[PDB]
């Protein structure tokens, strides 16, 4: 099962998008916007090892703490809580993914400039 686990690949293993940005796939939103809006839902579409595992993302952090460098990279921090569907035994992973819009200068959606 940590086979598994440690192979879990985003796009590839599953997908998600926030109730917030329904029609918008990863690359039109800002690690900035998903940070501040997973809180309105997420939605997973698990297409590999659902007889055997479950994927919930919790929580999306800064791979960084803060804002700016996030959206330099267009990149992520899922923190996922995996289940193992033949013991229920709860395992968690930060599975750092990038490929998310950006822009140079970190500015996010709404203009703000990297702690300035």
């Amino acid at each position: 099962f940590k086979k598994i686990v440690n192979n879990i690949r985003l796009k590839d293993t599953f997908d998600f998008k926030l109730a917030a940005f329904p029609n918008q796939n990863y690359d039109q939103l800002l690690p900035s916007q998903i940070y501040k809006n997973y809180y309105q839902g997420i939605e997973i579409q698990q297409h590999k090892y659902q007889n055997e595992l479950d994927i919930k993302i919790i929580n999306f952090l800064y791979p960084d703490g803060d804002f700016g460098s996030a959206n330099k990279n267009g990149t992520l921090k899922l923190s996922l809580m995996l289940t193992d569907k033949k013991n229920n035994q709860v395992y968690y992973k930060l599975l750092e993914v990038s490929g998310f819009k950006s822009n140079p200068y970190g500015v996010d959606e709404n203009g703000t400039i990297p702690g300035l």
